[PDB]
Protein backbone atom coordinates (compact mmCIF):
# COMPACT_ATOMS: atom_id res chain seq x y z
CA UNK A 1 0.00 0.00 0.00
CA UNK A 2 1.17 4.00 0.10
CA UNK A 3 0.61 3.71 3.78
CA UNK A 4 3.27 0.34 4.12
CA UNK A 5 5.54 2.65 1.92
CA UNK A 6 4.86 5.81 3.38
CA UNK A 7 5.66 3.92 6.88
CA UNK A 8 8.81 2.26 5.73
CA UNK A 9 10.02 5.87 4.30
CA UNK A 10 9.95 7.51 7.93
CA UNK A 11 11.01 3.80 10.24
CA UNK A 12 13.86 3.23 7.20
CA UNK A 13 14.91 7.38 6.12
CA UNK A 14 13.92 10.03 7.46
CA UNK A 15 13.17 9.31 11.53
CA UNK A 16 17.06 7.67 11.27
CA UNK A 17 18.16 10.78 9.32
CA UNK A 18 16.28 13.09 11.55
CA UNK A 19 17.60 11.02 14.79
CA UNK A 20 21.08 11.57 13.61
CA UNK A 21 21.12 15.00 13.09
CA UNK A 22 19.56 15.79 16.51
CA UNK A 23 19.78 15.00 19.85
CA UNK A 24 17.09 13.14 21.44
CA UNK A 25 15.72 15.86 23.77
CA UNK A 26 15.91 18.55 21.24
CA UNK A 27 13.79 16.20 18.49
CA UNK A 28 11.14 15.93 21.43
CA UNK A 29 10.95 19.54 21.54
CA UNK A 30 10.82 20.01 17.49
CA UNK A 31 7.63 17.01 17.68
CA UNK A 32 6.07 18.99 19.97
CA UNK A 33 6.23 22.17 18.06
CA UNK A 34 5.64 20.26 14.93
CA UNK A 35 2.68 18.68 16.07
CA UNK A 36 1.29 22.10 18.32
CA UNK A 37 1.26 23.66 14.50
CA UNK A 38 -0.59 20.34 13.22
CA UNK A 39 2.31 20.20 10.48
CA UNK A 40 0.53 16.72 9.45
CA UNK A 41 -1.59 14.59 6.92
CA UNK A 42 -5.05 15.01 6.56
CA UNK A 43 -6.54 11.90 7.71
CA UNK A 44 -5.93 9.05 5.26
CA UNK A 45 -7.16 6.13 7.79
CA UNK A 46 -10.69 6.78 8.68
CA UNK A 47 -11.25 4.75 12.04
CA UNK A 48 -13.72 1.18 11.61
CA UNK A 49 -16.59 1.28 13.65
CA UNK A 50 -14.82 -2.05 14.80
CA UNK A 51 -12.20 0.00 16.74
CA UNK A 52 -14.72 1.83 18.65
CA UNK A 53 -14.76 1.41 22.30
CA UNK A 54 -16.82 2.52 25.28
CA UNK A 55 -15.27 2.51 28.67
CA UNK A 56 -13.92 5.09 31.59
CA UNK A 57 -17.99 6.82 31.05
CA UNK A 58 -16.70 7.90 27.01
CA UNK A 59 -16.86 6.81 24.13
CA UNK A 60 -12.70 6.15 22.25
CA UNK A 61 -13.15 6.65 18.40
CA UNK A 62 -10.27 3.86 18.47
CA UNK A 63 -7.79 2.35 21.18
CA UNK A 64 -4.41 3.82 20.48
CA UNK A 65 -4.22 6.98 22.62
CA UNK A 66 -0.09 8.08 23.18
CA UNK A 67 1.11 7.65 26.24
CA UNK A 68 1.94 10.42 28.81
CA UNK A 69 5.55 11.66 28.12
CA UNK A 70 5.72 13.30 24.64
CA UNK A 71 3.00 16.31 25.83
CA UNK A 72 3.54 16.92 29.11
CA UNK A 73 2.54 20.65 29.18
CA UNK A 74 -0.41 19.98 26.90
CA UNK A 75 0.87 21.73 24.18
CA UNK A 76 0.00 19.25 21.08
CA UNK A 77 -3.43 17.59 22.07
CA UNK A 78 -5.00 18.99 18.86
CA UNK A 79 -2.42 17.85 16.75
CA UNK A 80 -1.94 14.58 18.64
CA UNK A 81 -6.11 13.55 17.64
CA UNK A 82 -4.64 14.94 14.06
CA UNK A 83 -2.30 12.47 13.79
CA UNK A 84 -4.96 9.67 14.89
CA UNK A 85 -4.62 8.84 18.38
CA UNK A 86 -8.16 8.15 19.75
CA UNK A 87 -7.08 9.56 22.77
CA UNK A 88 -4.69 11.95 24.15
CA UNK A 89 -2.96 11.87 27.63
CA UNK A 90 -0.79 14.89 28.63
CA UNK A 91 1.69 15.24 31.83
CA UNK A 92 2.82 14.34 33.81
CA UNK A 93 1.82 17.89 35.14
CA UNK A 94 3.41 18.78 39.00
CA UNK A 95 1.86 21.73 41.11
CA UNK A 96 4.23 23.97 40.90
CA UNK A 97 6.62 24.78 37.89
CA UNK A 98 10.22 22.76 37.69
CA UNK A 99 12.65 22.16 35.57
CA UNK A 100 13.21 18.08 36.09
CA UNK A 101 16.85 16.38 36.07
CA UNK A 102 20.27 17.89 34.14
CA UNK A 103 20.65 17.56 30.65
CA UNK A 104 21.45 15.14 28.91
CA UNK A 105 18.34 13.07 30.55
CA UNK A 106 16.88 11.18 27.26
CA UNK A 107 19.01 8.67 25.33
CA UNK A 108 18.27 6.27 22.04
CA UNK A 109 18.78 2.61 21.75
CA UNK A 110 18.11 1.98 18.07
CA UNK A 111 19.67 -1.44 18.24
CA UNK A 112 17.13 -2.34 20.76
CA UNK A 113 14.18 0.15 19.12
CA UNK A 114 13.68 1.56 23.36
CA UNK A 115 14.73 5.08 25.05
CA UNK A 116 15.89 5.24 28.25
CA UNK A 117 14.92 8.93 30.16
CA UNK A 118 15.33 10.18 33.04
CA UNK A 119 13.55 13.79 32.61
CA UNK A 120 12.42 13.97 36.56
CA UNK A 121 9.06 15.37 35.99
CA UNK A 122 9.75 18.41 33.55
CA UNK A 123 6.55 20.65 34.12
CA UNK A 124 5.66 24.34 33.15
CA UNK A 125 3.08 23.55 36.45
CA UNK A 126 -1.06 22.78 36.39
CA UNK A 127 -1.66 27.15 36.30
CA UNK A 128 0.38 27.71 32.70
CA UNK A 129 -1.85 23.68 31.80
CA UNK A 130 -5.11 24.81 33.30
CA UNK A 131 -4.68 28.23 31.23
CA UNK A 132 -3.49 26.04 27.71
CA UNK A 133 -6.84 23.75 28.41
CA UNK A 134 -9.14 26.88 29.41
CA UNK A 135 -8.05 28.32 26.10
CA UNK A 136 -9.26 25.35 23.97
CA UNK A 137 -11.79 23.73 26.81
CA UNK A 138 -14.81 23.63 24.20
CA UNK A 139 -13.06 22.26 21.03
CA UNK A 140 -12.01 19.74 23.72
CA UNK A 141 -15.67 19.53 24.69
CA UNK A 142 -16.77 18.83 20.93
CA UNK A 143 -13.33 16.38 20.68
CA UNK A 144 -14.63 14.38 23.91
CA UNK A 145 -18.39 14.16 22.25
CA UNK A 146 -16.83 13.21 19.04
CA UNK A 147 -15.40 9.71 20.75
CA UNK A 148 -11.74 11.76 21.25
CA UNK A 149 -11.18 11.82 25.03
CA UNK A 150 -8.15 13.92 27.08
CA UNK A 151 -6.45 12.15 29.90
CA UNK A 152 -4.25 14.26 32.39
CA UNK A 153 -1.21 12.66 34.14
CA UNK A 154 -0.96 14.25 37.85
CA UNK A 155 3.27 14.46 38.77
CA UNK A 156 4.16 15.77 42.27
CA UNK A 157 6.92 18.40 43.11
CA UNK A 158 10.47 17.26 43.71
CA UNK A 159 10.47 18.51 47.01
CA UNK A 160 7.16 17.62 48.01
CA UNK A 161 6.80 16.50 51.57
CA UNK A 162 2.97 15.55 51.18
CA UNK A 163 2.60 13.60 48.26
CA UNK A 164 -1.61 13.39 48.33
CA UNK A 165 -1.73 16.84 48.78
CA UNK A 166 -0.08 17.38 45.81
CA UNK A 167 -2.38 14.86 43.43
CA UNK A 168 -5.23 16.39 45.76
CA UNK A 169 -4.21 20.10 43.67
CA UNK A 170 -3.83 18.26 40.48
CA UNK A 171 -7.37 16.96 40.75
CA UNK A 172 -8.90 20.35 41.63
CA UNK A 173 -7.04 22.39 38.67
CA UNK A 174 -7.11 20.34 35.73
CA UNK A 175 -9.69 17.51 36.97
CA UNK A 176 -12.52 20.11 35.48
CA UNK A 177 -10.66 20.01 32.24
CA UNK A 178 -9.96 16.46 32.12
CA UNK A 179 -12.03 13.05 30.98
CA UNK A 180 -9.88 11.25 32.83
CA UNK A 181 -7.04 10.99 35.57
CA UNK A 182 -3.81 9.32 36.22
CA UNK A 183 -2.14 9.01 39.55
CA UNK A 184 1.43 7.46 39.22
CA UNK A 185 2.44 4.45 42.08
CA UNK A 186 5.62 2.99 42.50
CA UNK A 187 6.50 0.15 44.94
CA UNK A 188 4.64 0.28 48.40
CA UNK A 189 2.00 0.19 52.57
CA UNK A 190 -0.92 -0.47 51.62
CA UNK A 191 -2.61 1.39 54.10
CA UNK A 192 -0.38 4.59 52.45
CA UNK A 193 -1.81 3.51 48.85
CA UNK A 194 -5.46 3.53 50.40
CA UNK A 195 -4.97 6.69 52.16
CA UNK A 196 -3.62 8.06 49.28
CA UNK A 197 -6.19 7.13 46.58
CA UNK A 198 -8.73 7.71 49.22
CA UNK A 199 -8.14 11.42 49.58
CA UNK A 200 -7.53 11.56 45.15
CA UNK A 201 -10.96 10.53 45.13
CA UNK A 202 -12.91 12.12 47.53
CA UNK A 203 -11.38 15.44 45.71
CA UNK A 204 -12.89 13.93 42.40
CA UNK A 205 -16.08 13.30 44.03
CA UNK A 206 -16.03 17.12 45.48
CA UNK A 207 -15.94 18.32 41.84
CA UNK A 208 -19.74 19.23 39.76
CA UNK A 209 -21.14 16.08 38.15
CA UNK A 210 -20.58 17.45 34.74
CA UNK A 211 -17.11 17.94 35.32
CA UNK A 212 -16.22 15.23 36.93
CA UNK A 213 -13.13 13.17 35.75
CA UNK A 214 -12.61 9.28 36.08
CA UNK A 215 -9.40 8.57 38.19
CA UNK A 216 -6.97 6.07 37.34
CA UNK A 217 -3.48 4.30 38.69
CA UNK A 218 -0.67 3.86 36.57
CA UNK A 219 2.06 1.38 37.74
CA UNK A 220 5.40 0.51 36.54
CA UNK A 221 6.17 -3.08 35.49
CA UNK A 222 9.15 -3.45 38.79
CA UNK A 223 6.45 -4.01 41.68
CA UNK A 224 6.77 -7.19 43.41
CA UNK A 225 3.77 -9.71 43.59
CA UNK A 226 2.61 -8.63 46.39
CA UNK A 227 2.68 -4.78 45.47
CA UNK A 228 0.35 -5.97 42.49
CA UNK A 229 -1.84 -8.35 44.91
CA UNK A 230 -2.14 -5.13 47.28
CA UNK A 231 -2.80 -2.42 44.27
CA UNK A 232 -5.45 -4.82 43.04
CA UNK A 233 -7.48 -4.97 46.28
CA UNK A 234 -7.32 -1.47 46.94
CA UNK A 235 -8.10 -0.66 43.50
CA UNK A 236 -11.32 -2.82 43.60
CA UNK A 237 -12.32 -1.79 47.13
CA UNK A 238 -12.05 1.88 46.45
CA UNK A 239 -13.78 1.98 43.24
CA UNK A 240 -10.46 3.15 41.04
CA UNK A 241 -11.88 2.84 38.03
CA UNK A 242 -8.74 2.29 36.24
CA UNK A 243 -5.52 0.70 35.88
CA UNK A 244 -2.25 2.00 33.55
CA UNK A 245 0.00 -0.79 33.15
CA UNK A 246 2.59 0.22 32.48
CA UNK A 247 5.03 2.59 33.20
CA UNK A 248 8.99 2.17 32.56
CA UNK A 249 11.16 -0.36 33.89
CA UNK A 250 14.58 0.95 36.16
CA UNK A 251 15.46 -3.13 35.10
CA UNK A 252 17.65 -3.70 32.02
CA UNK A 253 16.57 -7.22 30.22
CA UNK A 254 19.26 -9.19 29.22
CA UNK A 255 20.36 -8.39 25.59
CA UNK A 256 20.16 -4.87 24.97
CA UNK A 257 22.98 -4.16 22.57
CA UNK A 258 22.63 -0.14 22.97
CA UNK A 259 26.04 1.44 23.89
CA UNK A 260 23.87 3.83 26.31
CA UNK A 261 21.84 1.00 27.93
CA UNK A 262 23.38 1.94 31.93
CA UNK A 263 22.20 5.23 31.88
CA UNK A 264 20.12 5.76 35.03
CA UNK A 265 16.47 6.27 33.81
CA UNK A 266 13.20 4.38 32.83
CA UNK A 267 13.85 2.08 29.70
CA UNK A 268 10.77 1.89 27.20
CA UNK A 269 9.72 0.45 24.19
CA UNK A 270 10.36 -3.07 22.22
CA UNK A 271 12.49 -4.89 25.30
CA UNK A 272 9.14 -3.69 27.91
CA UNK A 273 6.64 -4.98 25.90
CA UNK A 274 6.00 -8.76 27.03
CA UNK A 275 7.14 -7.48 30.79
CA UNK A 276 3.92 -5.24 30.05
CA UNK A 277 1.83 -7.47 28.38
CA UNK A 278 2.31 -9.96 31.32
CA UNK A 279 1.88 -7.08 33.73
CA UNK A 280 -1.71 -6.77 32.46
CA UNK A 281 -2.41 -10.26 32.35
CA UNK A 282 -1.43 -10.21 36.31
CA UNK A 283 -3.91 -7.71 37.02
CA UNK A 284 -6.78 -8.40 34.96
CA UNK A 285 -6.92 -11.52 36.76
CA UNK A 286 -6.48 -10.08 40.18
CA UNK A 287 -8.91 -7.39 39.47
CA UNK A 288 -11.64 -10.21 37.97
CA UNK A 289 -11.56 -8.39 34.29
CA UNK A 290 -13.81 -5.95 36.70
CA UNK A 291 -11.33 -2.35 36.10
CA UNK A 292 -10.66 -1.20 32.91
CA UNK A 293 -7.04 -0.91 32.21
CA UNK A 294 -4.95 0.77 29.62
CA UNK A 295 -2.06 -1.11 28.26
CA UNK A 296 1.32 0.51 27.40
CA UNK A 297 4.65 -0.86 27.18
CA UNK A 298 6.62 -1.57 23.47
CA UNK A 299 3.01 -1.35 21.21
CA UNK A 300 4.73 -0.82 17.87
CA UNK A 301 2.39 -3.08 15.69
CA UNK A 302 -1.32 -4.58 15.29
CA UNK A 303 0.04 -7.64 17.23
CA UNK A 304 1.62 -5.82 19.99
CA UNK A 305 -1.88 -4.13 20.42
CA UNK A 306 -3.90 -7.02 20.16
CA UNK A 307 -1.54 -9.22 22.15
CA UNK A 308 -2.17 -6.46 25.66
CA UNK A 309 -5.79 -6.26 24.31
CA UNK A 310 -6.34 -10.11 24.81
CA UNK A 311 -4.00 -10.29 27.91
CA UNK A 312 -6.67 -7.66 29.12
CA UNK A 313 -6.43 -4.19 28.03
CA UNK A 314 -9.51 -2.13 26.76
CA UNK A 315 -7.25 0.86 25.12
CA UNK A 316 -4.02 0.81 24.59
CA UNK A 317 -1.10 3.65 24.19
CA UNK A 318 2.51 4.18 22.86
CA UNK A 319 5.19 6.82 22.76
CA UNK A 320 8.82 4.79 22.08
CA UNK A 321 7.73 3.91 18.65
CA UNK A 322 6.43 7.04 17.42
CA UNK A 323 10.78 8.85 18.05
CA UNK A 324 11.32 5.22 15.95
CA UNK A 325 8.37 5.39 13.26
CA UNK A 326 7.11 8.60 13.14
CA UNK A 327 3.73 9.63 12.80
CA UNK A 328 2.66 6.38 10.38
CA UNK A 329 3.17 4.62 12.95
CA UNK A 330 -0.62 5.33 14.49
CA UNK A 331 -2.35 4.53 11.10
CA UNK A 332 0.12 1.17 11.08
CA UNK A 333 -1.02 0.14 14.60
CA UNK A 334 -5.10 0.79 13.69
CA UNK A 335 -4.74 -1.27 10.58
CA UNK A 336 -2.92 -4.50 11.79
CA UNK A 337 -5.11 -4.05 14.83
CA UNK A 338 -8.59 -4.34 12.46
CA UNK A 339 -6.79 -6.92 10.35
CA UNK A 340 -6.05 -9.02 12.88
CA UNK A 341 -9.25 -8.78 14.77
CA UNK A 342 -11.07 -9.78 11.40
CA UNK A 343 -8.64 -12.81 11.21
CA UNK A 344 -9.42 -13.56 14.89
CA UNK A 345 -13.42 -13.64 14.80
CA UNK A 346 -13.67 -10.41 17.38
CA UNK A 347 -16.78 -8.30 15.80
CA UNK A 348 -14.54 -5.85 17.02
CA UNK A 349 -12.03 -4.71 20.20
CA UNK A 350 -14.36 -5.00 22.79
CA UNK A 351 -14.87 -8.74 22.13
CA UNK A 352 -11.00 -9.33 21.83
CA UNK A 353 -10.51 -7.51 25.63
CA UNK A 354 -9.64 -10.07 28.17
CA UNK A 355 -9.80 -13.10 25.50
CA UNK A 356 -6.44 -15.03 26.77
CA UNK A 357 -8.58 -15.32 29.75
CA UNK A 358 -11.89 -17.31 28.79
C1 LIG B 1 11.79 10.27 23.53
C2 LIG B 1 12.06 11.66 22.97
N1 LIG B 1 11.84 11.68 21.53
C3 LIG B 1 12.75 11.29 20.58
C4 LIG B 1 14.16 10.84 20.82
O1 LIG B 1 14.21 9.59 21.48
N2 LIG B 1 12.22 11.40 19.42
N3 LIG B 1 10.92 11.88 19.58
C5 LIG B 1 10.04 12.13 18.53
N4 LIG B 1 10.55 12.78 17.49
C6 LIG B 1 9.84 13.09 16.40
O2 LIG B 1 10.43 13.76 15.38
C7 LIG B 1 11.71 14.40 15.50
C8 LIG B 1 12.77 13.53 14.83
C9 LIG B 1 11.59 15.77 14.83
F1 LIG B 1 12.77 16.47 15.02
F2 LIG B 1 11.27 15.63 13.49
F3 LIG B 1 10.57 16.50 15.42
C10 LIG B 1 8.46 12.75 16.31
C11 LIG B 1 7.60 13.11 15.14
O3 LIG B 1 6.46 12.66 15.10
N5 LIG B 1 8.04 13.98 14.18
C12 LIG B 1 7.33 14.43 13.06
C13 LIG B 1 6.15 15.23 13.16
C14 LIG B 1 5.53 15.63 14.48
C15 LIG B 1 5.56 15.68 11.98
N6 LIG B 1 6.08 15.38 10.79
C16 LIG B 1 7.18 14.65 10.63
O4 LIG B 1 7.69 14.34 9.40
C17 LIG B 1 7.08 14.80 8.20
C18 LIG B 1 7.83 14.17 11.77
CL1 LIG B 1 9.25 13.22 11.59
C19 LIG B 1 7.90 12.07 17.42
C20 LIG B 1 8.69 11.75 18.52
F4 LIG B 1 8.12 11.09 19.54
C21 LIG B 1 10.70 12.06 20.91
O5 LIG B 1 9.68 12.47 21.45
C1 LIG C 1 10.73 10.48 27.18
C2 LIG C 1 9.65 9.83 28.00
C3 LIG C 1 8.96 10.59 28.95
C4 LIG C 1 7.93 10.03 29.72
N1 LIG C 1 7.28 10.77 30.64
C5 LIG C 1 6.25 10.28 31.38
C6 LIG C 1 5.48 11.07 32.38
O1 LIG C 1 5.75 12.27 32.57
N2 LIG C 1 4.50 10.46 33.09
C7 LIG C 1 4.17 9.16 32.89
O2 LIG C 1 3.27 8.58 33.54
N3 LIG C 1 4.83 8.40 32.02
C8 LIG C 1 5.84 8.86 31.24
N4 LIG C 1 6.50 8.04 30.31
C9 LIG C 1 6.08 6.65 30.21
C10 LIG C 1 5.19 6.43 29.01
O3 LIG C 1 3.95 7.08 29.29
C11 LIG C 1 4.94 4.93 28.80
O4 LIG C 1 4.30 4.37 29.97
C12 LIG C 1 6.22 4.13 28.56
O5 LIG C 1 7.18 4.82 27.76
C13 LIG C 1 5.95 2.79 27.91
O6 LIG C 1 5.38 2.95 26.61
P1 LIG C 1 6.26 2.92 25.26
O7 LIG C 1 7.14 1.70 25.32
O8 LIG C 1 5.25 2.83 24.16
O9 LIG C 1 7.03 4.23 25.27
C14 LIG C 1 7.55 8.59 29.52
C15 LIG C 1 8.26 7.86 28.55
C16 LIG C 1 9.28 8.39 27.79
C17 LIG C 1 9.96 7.49 26.79
O1 LIG D 1 9.53 12.58 33.76
C1 LIG D 1 10.06 11.46 33.83
O2 LIG D 1 11.29 11.32 34.04
C2 LIG D 1 9.26 10.20 33.73
C3 LIG D 1 8.04 10.05 34.37
C4 LIG D 1 7.37 8.82 34.26
O3 LIG D 1 6.27 8.64 34.82
N1 LIG D 1 7.92 7.84 33.52
C5 LIG D 1 9.12 8.02 32.91
O4 LIG D 1 9.63 7.11 32.23
N2 LIG D 1 9.77 9.19 33.01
Amino acid sequence: AMATGDERFYAEHLMPTLQGLLDPESAHRLAVRFTSLGLLPRARFQDSDMLEVRVLGHKFRNPVGIAAGFDKHGEAVDGLYKMGFGFVEIGSVTPKPQEGNPRPRVFRLPEDQAVINRYGFNSHGLSVVEHRLRARQQKQAKLTEDGLPLGVNLGKNKTSVDAAEDYAEGVRVLGPLADYLVVNVSSPGKAELRRLLTKVLQERDGLRRVHRPAVLVKIAPDLTSQDKEDIASVVKELGIDGLIVTNTTVSRPAGLQGALRSETGGLSGKPLRDLSTQTIREMYALTQGRVPIIGVGGVSSGQDALEKIRAGASLVQLYTALTFWGPPVVGKVKRELEALLKEQGFGGVTDAIGADHR
